[PDB]
């Protein structure tokens, strides 16, 4: 991602030093005064809300690169009550004040697209899951995060796209947003593999009907064709 | 709102002019290759998906003023298939062809950052919407499109808070699984639909429904929250 590539650079060139992180440390939290603009350089993390009940809700995953910003970079405050949780084994991300984002994209129209460009990212990756959840409901949804993992993370292979991405990880992956581990996810994904749409064999799971995937999540098909048209050719 | 009356002025001095557009029109739409940033400065909007066979999707609602960018600001092309439609009767926005508005953006850092600010105030609205929903379903959904134009909308008087929308445009706004649960609300005196308008007669139970927009409104919006709380 040559976009990112120099993002990361501008931010050095500034003096802004990366962090390593671990699974289930959060790199940020709902509870911290100040809010900051993660860099995401390396790694998978879920963006959590917790209920007045103590239930944590799976609202987002983001991977390296990527930006994500739990202030409102204006006021500076909070855009809700969130966390950034790390789900790979490990994470590399920059972390800066909201106040000093300001004036480093102040000063690179370059920078300042880059990360304005990813915000829309996100609203039209908004939008197009509720799309899909509105026509094919969870079905839709699920098969969205398939389409989604099959496109960053497959390669072609004799027995079909290839997912890379670790057995603990990618399993955990396949939930979609929403309450952890629910039953009517778990029976979703167990049926799409029945019906020989994601295959275990050899160790690894291969995608051998991503046209079925594409059938149900229409949207976010679209919306990977618009907002990632590289990644989205190659597999089509 | 102060921050949009300056994107305003700035938008008119570099030369750009407020058109007026009629419900039902289309300020831009899915089969244009041009995107455009719309700065919606008055009037209520809804984002839309049609699909071959003609069914119409509702994807979002907009109200001046805010922001709507149909194209990415870098690459200049689509960020997905919609239309922005006027529910409205009337309402009155700014066009830009998205290559004009790079430059703009560019020699005022202020206003740049206002734009960047409403695209923060979509994000965490969709999230929010999703969090409601996850946790008290289309119940969830439909106190939170009630709370949010009470805040909004909302006048005190003796039946209640009173939304104050055109009739005409309370339909737009979709006022039949959906059905039984406004009769739901009747039945347990949560709102009344008196004469010609809509009243909210019990505030703290749409509050208790939809707690993450409730939560979004408060950080985004906290004068207007203030108003009710
Ligand atoms: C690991 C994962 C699985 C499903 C969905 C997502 C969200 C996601 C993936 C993705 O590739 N991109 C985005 C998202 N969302 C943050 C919209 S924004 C554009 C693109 C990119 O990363 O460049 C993920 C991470
Ligand atoms: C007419 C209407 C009804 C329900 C929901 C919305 C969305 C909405 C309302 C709103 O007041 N604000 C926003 C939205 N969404 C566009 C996030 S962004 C922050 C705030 C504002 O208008 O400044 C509407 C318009
Ligand atoms: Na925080
Ligand atoms: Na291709
Ligand atoms: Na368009």
């Amino acid at each position: 991602n040559a976009q990112a590539e120099e993002f990361k650079k501008y931010l050095e060139t500034n003096g802004i030093k990366p962090k390593q992180f671990h699974k289930k440390e959060l790199i940020f939290n709902q509870w911290d005064p100040q809010e900051y603009c993660i860099f995401l350089y390396d790694g998978i993390t879920k963006l959590t809300s917790i209920s007045e009940n103590g239930t944590i809700m799976n609202l987002q995953y983001y991977k390296g690169a990527f930006v994500i910003m739990s202030g409102f970079i204006d006021t500076e405050t909070s855009v809700g009550y969130y966390n950034l949780e790390v789900i790979s084994e490990q994470a590399t991300a920059y972390v800066i004040k909201i106040n000093e984002l300001k004036e480093l994209l102040s000063k690179n129209l370059t920078h300042f697209f880059y990360v304005f460009q990813t915000l829309q990212k996100q609203v039209s990756y908004s939008l197009a899951k509720f799309n899909d959840f509105s026509i094919n409901g969870k079905l839709g949804s699920i098969c969205g995060q398939l389409l989604i993992l099959t496109y960053v993370y497959g390669k072609e292979t004799p027995d079909g796209i290839k997912i890379t991405l670790d057995n603990l990880t990618m399993q955990e992956l396949g939930y979609s947003s929403g309450i952890a581990h629910s039953s009517a996810v778990s029976r979703i994904i167990s049926k799409l593999k029945q019906e020989k749409v994601i295959v275990y064999k050899n160790s690894c799971f291969y995608v051998q009907n991503l046209d079925y995937l594409k059938r149900y999540a229409p949207k976010l098909d679209e919306w990977f064709y618009l907002a990632c048209p590289a990644t989205w050719g190659k597999l089509n």
